[PDB]
């Protein structure tokens, strides 16, 4: 019960690690540097957690949060860590699992930068209350959420707006979440309700979402979704225009995105003669602007729908030499029709769980260059040792701040011969 600690380092998830008898202590809010008496509750084998009681000292690279909600919100771990911090934290555990200096930061706003937000609604009975907002940290109760600094400007501004109206409707009881989404064409909004709304709910929500310039969806369960007010939504990125679905998938930071995209481009060195293959492809973050330079593109993604949408928004911005297939990236594809006349340079973009029965196939596929963006750089060491293996070099390596104030580690590398 209460000892005396200085933090050594600051992990990729925002807690300070130090050591305290020689075993490894994890305490939430204290920066490298700084010192503090703190207590254990949770005393285990490897390692120990503690909570600051008082603290004795400030790093010079401390800021005060920005959000009311931080320290009680899951959204954000490290608004008390100044950027500069964050930056240097992450890219130096990339470049200690990578054995490779990091060559870039590719960043953009630290305020102000997600385009989407998904706000759960939960109704509580005793009170009758509505909860909207995010989860807390390590439970599934709801923080009400009245400021978001992360959040797009024109979506934080909409928050009270939402919630007033929300909470005027009868059907308050039995509202399961709400989706704002801000793009070139417009900002959306979903509703996600569990039965049949009124016609005086269904006319609230009409009128508010027409007082603000808003287009509405409902969804009524996990596959309708019907348009209350709005076109086709749309947004501009690289130099392209591309629809998507409201429920579809979108990047959440559209300026680091943008900039990752061009990087990558500049990265792969485009030749006009080139042929370049695109896994994981969605519906062609990469692979659109990468039709614009190359003879010729291929997509493969696992989702028909994402496939589709690729296909749409090639035609619609008059990109006739791209292809984009739906196949199991599980499986072996170099059996393919389409891998035959061959690939110069490849791109992939996996989840989490990484690549790694693709390696052999990029690599029998012999491009001289190849881009891999990955959210688990655990497994980016992995599949890079593959390549490695191989005869490919790392010829450039960055850390994309997509996510700042979280404990989110994109990286992005070029590998040639
Ligand atoms: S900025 Fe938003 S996500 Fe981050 S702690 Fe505040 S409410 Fe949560
Ligand atoms: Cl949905
Ligand atoms: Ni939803
Ligand atoms: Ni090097």
């Amino acid at each position: 019960q209460i000892i005396t600690v200085s933090v050594n380092d600051l992990d990729s998830f925002g807690q300070g690690v130090a050591r305290h008898n020689g075993k490894t202590l994890f305490i939430p809010g204290l920066l490298p540097q700084e010192n503090a008496e703190v207590t254990v509750t949770e005393d285990k084998k490897q390692y120990a957690r503690a909570k600051v009681v008082r603290r004795l000292s400030d790093s010079p690279e401390r800021e005060t949060p920005r959000c009311p909600h931080f320290g009680v919100c899951g959204g954000c771990q490290q608004q008390h860590a100044s950027v500069d911090l964050q930056q240097r934290s992450k890219s130096a555990a990339l470049a200690r699992l990578m054995k490779h200096d990091v060559s870039e930061v590719i960043a953009d706003v630290p305020w102000g930068y997600r385009r989407r937000a998904r706000l759960s609604l939960n109704y509580l009975p005793k009170t009758q209350q509505l909860q909207m907002g995010f989860r807390k940290a390590g439970s599934s109760d709801i923080v009400d959420v009245k400021q978001c600094p992360i959040l797009a400007p024109q979506l934080e501004a909409l928050l009270p707006k939402v919630r007033a109206c929300l909470g005027s409707l009868q059907a308050m009881r039995h509202l399961g979440h709400v989706e704002l989404v801000q793009a070139t064409s417009g900002t959306l909004m979903i509703l996600r309700h569990t039965a049949p709304l009124s016609s005086a709910d269904r006319e609230k929500l009409e009128r508010f979402s027409h007082s603000e310039g808003l287009d509405l969806y409902l969804a009524p369960d996990s596959e309708i979704l019907e348009t209350v007010s709005g076109e086709m939504p749309w947004y501009d990125s690289n130099g392209l225009r591309l629809t998507f679905s409201p429920r579809d998938f979108i990047q959440v930071n559209a300026g680091v995105n943008q900039k990752m995209v061009a990087r990558a481009l500049e990265w792969l060195d485009v030749q006009p003669e080139d042929r370049v293959l695109d896994l994981f492809c969605g519906m062609g973050n990469f692979t659109l602007p990468l039709a614009t330079q190359a003879a010729s593109v291929v997509g493969v993604e696992g989702v028909p729908a994402l496939v589709e949408k690729g296909q749409q928004n090639a035609r619609l911005n008059g990109l006739q030499n791209v292809t984009f297939y739906h196949e199991n990236l599980e499986e072996d594809v170099t059996k393919q029709p389409w891998a035959k006349n061959g690939f110069d340079k490849v791109l992939l973009d996996p989840a989490r769980a990484g690549a790694a029965g693709v390696m052999q196939q990029i690599i029998k596929l012999e491009p001289i260059r190849i881009v891999y963006v990955s959210c688990n750089p655990a497994t980016l060491a992995r599949d890079s040792e593959a390549l490695l293996k191989a005869g490919y070099t790392i010829a450039r390596l960055a850390m994309l701040d997509m996510f700042p104030h979280t404990g989110h580690l994109e990286s992005m590398v070029l590998f040639s011969r």
